[PDB]
């Protein structure tokens, strides 16, 4: 069980997230990853991305009344990964059939007419390899675009175009 | 008076829907109505709008594997309401919490920077008044925009903006 | 903050409850409700049920040494709700994870082989709407079986099966 | 279904009620509430009280030829409310003047020399509060006694006396 400190993941406390009230768990190893975009604005710096993650959480917790931000992880264009509900807590990002069997990661921004920068993508891929290293994800895990399991424009055309070219993508 | 007196809808056969396989049912009268937009292209004729309703339905059934198009009713810019799951079948448009206690109506098109023409709006409000008359909806029913209960841009800024003005809208 | 009082709860002074030595409070609005059964004797008259409440309180206090009867509320088969620690005080019924973020209501009886009467079910369902109306429970509160947050049979197979039908239920 | 009667009312069916033949609706918002005692036998358990509601209905239907039991609601010493004609139907409880303008709630038993239980008092308020919530009782509703409007002794001296101590009551 060789140890990799692959957590180039910014903790909840570090981006000053509100405390979570979610308690239901994901049984590891999880088989799926559903990729979405927030459809909101992007951020290209730890400082702005921290705030942007606060806003997304805000919307979900204050406006929608949820126990925590809906994603397990969020990707910023600053090239960092933000801890959402994490590897062990069931997200609220792709429905009742998919949330309990998937890890939901969301790129912060709107990708209908923009590609996320290479470092945002490297962070996403690095985050999945990590999940595999830890046994949080099956080594043969499958990636889905949010539009493949729920009716939505998410994760955006350009971004959707890209994940389809991904090794673990299966529609 | 009686027996009926309510707004008109294009029936499933008329638009050429595949047969529904959905079985789960809503309890009447329903307290909530959720307004979304399909987020795709719009249609301003009975011909293109039926075609449109086909597509949306194809995506939900052929691609997401659902028993039927997600919405209870669709609204075209042609001025006609399109039968979806109807007043009795639980739809799949606003998630596990609202699907079983609401009627999901979705305008066909994207209303982020565009508003639906007056006739599409009359159709939608006609429909709600129809639903009330049928006892399918409570007389003190409430309207929510899709974004008020799910993380999404739906029903679109301009549309969402419009429904905030409605007699039955409740944030 | 929300003027009108609610439901028909038999207050403490009426079922002759020992004073409470509990002080740790709950952050309102509470998100979860965990349904349990006492697994003790059932009662179907105000007098026998007032007694049973007393029995349950006393056993938690005198024998287990708890600051007050562990449940936030108790339900009789006489169809009445019995005030336990109430809405503002943290209770001891579902473990350290859940006790600070939930409301615990217990049906006085054993429900492995008996279903409680409709009036008991009704009293519970109505106690919850009160909780919301009062602002003690979130409008989108979630009900969980005792067994879905702990290893146990509680609230009993029959009662468990029932609450799985309630609209605010989440496994 | 999913919405049960507010304030834990025992449904017509639970107390084994004969079907109603009444058609005369009252148009809520009703302005008044009249309190009578049935002058019949009292009961303090859910079992005995269901028989009494059945007793009183039978008397009114089989013997007086009425379309249903006189009252809109009956209160029990068990602390439960019993559905009579409900909110919508005009009841026969206080003559040709007040039957069309008020809601008749009747305490089961003779209360000339008996003061009824506080739980039954709580259930009564509970009934009136949930009446407003429904749109049946005008939010600013008013209360009168049976003897305040007819040559009768009902609701009984002890019972009548406390009804005056009320808030919503109008002299």
């Amino acid at each position: 069980e060789d140890p990799p400190a692959c957590g180039s993941i910014v903790p909840r406390r570090e981006w000053r997230a509100l405390a979570s009230e979610c308690r239901e768990r994901l049984t590891r190893p999880v088989r799926y990853v559903v990729v979405s975009h927030t459809a909101g604005s992007h951020c290209d710096t730890p400082a702005s991305c921290a705030q942007q993650a606060q806003n997304v959480q805000s919307y979900h917790v204050r406006n929608l009344g949820w126990c925590d931000v809906g994603y397990n992880f969020l990707i910023g264009e600053d090239g960092l990964v933000y801890e959402g509900r994490g590897w062990n807590i069931k997200g609220a990002h792709a429905g009742p059939t998919w949330n309990p069997i998937s890890i939901g990661i969301s790129f912060m921004g709107n990708y209908m007419n923009r590609v996320p920068p290479p470092r945002a993508l490297r962070a996403a891929q690095n985050l999945l390899a990590c999940g595999v290293a830890l046994g949080a994800l099956r080594s043969n895990y499958e990636v889905k675009g949010h539009r493949d399991v729920q009716p939505t424009l998410s994760p955006g055309d350009r971004l959707y175009e890209i994940i389809q070219t991904w090794s673990h993508y299966r529609a």
